[PDB]
């Protein structure tokens, strides 16, 4: 399915530190961030997405339209400027963040009532799995 609407509670988190280290997140923010569980709230209407990931400390907010390139200032993460583009590869939602970092982006897909998120930077791949609340 291409329907990722929902409130999604973290079930698994693998190699979050490696991804954040690849982004050069400072040590203290990174060490706290690796410890924390996230809820992902995805508000999707056709091609229009609003994605909010919340923890007790760090936050992530992005709005986009599938297939429309946009400037992203990554800000609360690594404070960089990228040219972001979100598209479908089958039922996998693929984001490429064009900029200083290679292989930077993410992939989101549904596999049996679970939402998978892959965060990529360089040769680092973080895998997070969420359950629909
Ligand atoms: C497609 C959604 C990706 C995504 C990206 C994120 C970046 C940073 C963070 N945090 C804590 C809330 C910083 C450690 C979370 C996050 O969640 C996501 O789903």
């Amino acid at each position: 399915t291409r329907d990722q609407n929902g409130t999604w509670e973290m079930e698994s988190n693998e190699n979050f530190e490696g991804y954040m280290k690849a982004l050069d997140i400072d040590f203290a923010t990174r060490k706290i961030a690796v410890r924390l569980t996230f809820t992902l709230v995805i508000d999707q209407d056709g091609d229009n997405f609003k994605c909010k990931a919340t923890s007790t400390f760090l936050n992530y907010d992005v709005d986009f339209t599938v297939g429309v390139e946009f400037d992203e200032y990554t800000k609360s993460l690594d404070n960089r400027h990228v040219k972001a583009l979100v598209t479908w590869e089958g039922d996998v939602l693929v984001c490429v963040q064009k900029g200083e970092k290679e292989n930077r982006g993410w992939k989101k897909w549904i596999e049996g009532d679970k939402l998978y998120l892959e965060l990529t930077c360089g040769d680092q791949v973080c895998r997070q799995v969420f359950k629909k609340k």
